[PDB]
């Protein structure tokens, strides 16, 4: 008669629901959502011509462990006919670009200086082995990048990259908690060249994407089909979602169990997994709570406006996975990501180029403190300049989806590994059958959000 409720349906709360739901013994499991819809960031829209756009992630990188493991997750729930991958035979899955002086230019692979560095990047990895290490506990990914790399690896390759993974400034983010491999070779080894020189889940899905090469992969109807299979695989094993019901209230009572409090109902529950934003948990715990609440309080998430655009009888520059806009050469405007290279059969018909632009940064930033409006048109615009002036698209778009969406991913600032140990710390002190999981804490990926759904599930199945 064990019950756990798990707060929000993203894909983390859907992870940890699926993994509770086929343990051996499994206890009563309770999924609830605010929204009308399961699976958080993760949406796609099918088009009027057919086309997919994604309002979320525009696909996923099947990279290490984690990316296997979700692998492993997709074959579960027979996903594989539905799977699109790029596979190492294509330059969508070998070329990243950097919008840096009014031009394009190609990421280094491996294998002579390249635009926009001065130096060939040789000697920066060379004299990474010679920088001592950070004494401190934590350091920025700027800082970081700068003190190991050089300037302008600091200023055009971590500032790029910190915006195409979390939408946010190198200057603010910890390298501890945003980047941990690189932190950990820096510290274990003394260089992060070392540390990486110096060093998984099996299906025939996994084997395939190894094999093959896969950078990345996406499903045929668009990624929503991930959270849809395990909403639906939910159901199936009598799990209950409750979509529409945001929860208002936690509160812990005789015998200690969990007073679940929706908008006008009440749950009973054993075990809380919180797979919710920090900082609207934050705001549910009970005032015994409070030192918890104030650590979780403190972790805050940038907004990202994203702009879908199709032009019928468009072509691109060049072929890549996309390219990434550092902040000194545009605040607004983070990226754009080439959907129909890596996704073609997802262009509709007519087929028609498809173009991701993310928009946000201090612009966006600063715009949410003024009074200024947010209109679709102001963004429509801004990812319209973008295209027409980094990738010669004057024409018009033939199809537009605006998408504000409010913080939405999680910021690893400087000191974010305290918060975390704060929260841990009092969990684990005063015993409160609650756990943590999600973008919040310990990755922003959809692997990492999946993986950390099912260490919640896992930890919570230890504790009958
Ligand atoms: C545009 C963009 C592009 C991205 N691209 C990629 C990428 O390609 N690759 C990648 O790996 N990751 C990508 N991500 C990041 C990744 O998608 C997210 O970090 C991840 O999906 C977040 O999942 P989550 O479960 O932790 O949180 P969420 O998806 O935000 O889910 C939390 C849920 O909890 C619900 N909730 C809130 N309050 C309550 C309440 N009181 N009661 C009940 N429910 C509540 C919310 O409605 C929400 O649905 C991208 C993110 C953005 C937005
Ligand atoms: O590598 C990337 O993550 C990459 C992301 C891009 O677009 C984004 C996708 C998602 C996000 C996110 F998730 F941070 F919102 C930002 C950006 Cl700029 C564009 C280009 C690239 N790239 O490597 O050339």
């Amino acid at each position: 008669g064990r019950t756990v409720v798990v707060l929000g349906g993203g894909i983390s709360g859907l992870a940890a629901s699926y993994h509770l739901s086929r343990a051996p013994c499994p206890p009563k499991v309770v999924l609830v959502e605010s929204s009308e819809r399961l699976g958080g960031w993760i949406r796609s829209v099918r088009g009027p011509n057919g086309a997919i756009f994604e309002l979320g992630p525009q696909g996923i990188r099947p990279a290490g462990a984690l990316g296997a493991r979700t692998l492993l997750l997709v074959s579960e729930l027979g996903l594989d006919s539905e799977v699109l991958p790029v596979r190492g035979d294509h330059p969508a899955a070998q070329n990243r670009f950097l919008y840096v002086g009014g031009a394009l230019h190609a990421l280094p692979t491996g294998l002579r200086p390249s635009p926009p560095f001065s130096k060939p990047l040789f000697w920066a990895g060379l004299r990474e082995l010679t920088k001592p290490r950070g004494k401190e506990p934590d350091e920025t990914v700027h800082s970081f990048a700068q003190r190991r790399l050089g300037p302008e690896v600091a200023s055009l390759a971590m500032d790029s990259l910190c915006r195409g993974v979390f939408a946010g400034n190198s200057r603010e983010l910890s390298i501890r908690s945003c980047f941990p491999s690189l932190f950990q070779a820096e510290q274990t080894h003394r260089s992060i060249l070392l540390g990486l020189l110096l060093g998984q889940p099996d299906s025939a899905l996994i084997r395939q994407a190894l094999a093959e090469r896969w950078s990345q992969w996406s499903l045929r109807g668009g990624l929503e089909m991930l959270p849809q299979a395990l909403e639906t695989h939910l159901t199936s094993r009598g799990v209950s979602v409750l979509r529409g019901q945001p929860v208002c209230g936690l509160s812990l009572q005789a015998e200690g169990r969990w007073k679940v409090s929706l908008r006008d109902s009440s749950l009973e529950a054993d075990h809380v997994i919180s797979a919710i934003p920090a900082s609207v948990l934050s705001e549910l715990l009970p005032a015994e709570a409070a030192p918890l609440a104030r650590a979780l309080s403190a972790i805050t998430a940038v907004s990202v406006a994203v702009v879908n655009l199709q032009y019928q009888g468009a072509h691109l520059p060049v072929q890549g996975f996309g390219h990434l806009v550092p902040s000194s050469e545009d605040p607004g405007v983070l990226g754009i990501v080439y959907d129909s290279v890596a996704f073609p059969e997802q262009d509709g018909s007519p087929p028609g180029l498809r173009v991701t632009v993310m928009l946000g940064g201090s612009w966006l930033q600063t715009l949410e403190a003024s009074g200024c409006v947010l209109s679709q048109e102001l963004f429509q615009q801004r990812a319209q300049e973008a295209a027409a002036t980094q990738l010669g698209l004057k024409e018009m778009p033939s199809h537009c989806l605006v998408h504000l969406h409010k913080n939405c991913i999680p910021q690893y600032t400087l000191g974010h590994w305290q918060k975390l140990e704060s929260a841990r710390q009092f969990l684990t002190a005063h015993r409160l059958p609650l756990t943590l999981a999600g973008a919040s804490y310990e990755g922003v990926a959809v692997n990492d959000c999946i993986e950390s759904g099912r260490q919640a599930a896992v930890s919570v199945l230890g504790t009958e």
